[PDB]
């Protein structure tokens, strides 16, 4: 019910953390 990193299936309350989180999981940006 709330974004979830389909990578490290990582839900946060904002989106702005699973984008800034996926930073990591590769560079784009
Ligand atoms: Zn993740």
């Amino acid at each position: 019910r709330s974004f979830v990193c389909e990578v490290c299936t990582r839900a946060f309350a904002r989106q702005e953390h699973l984008k800034r989180h996926y930073r990591s999981h590769t560079n784009e940006k």
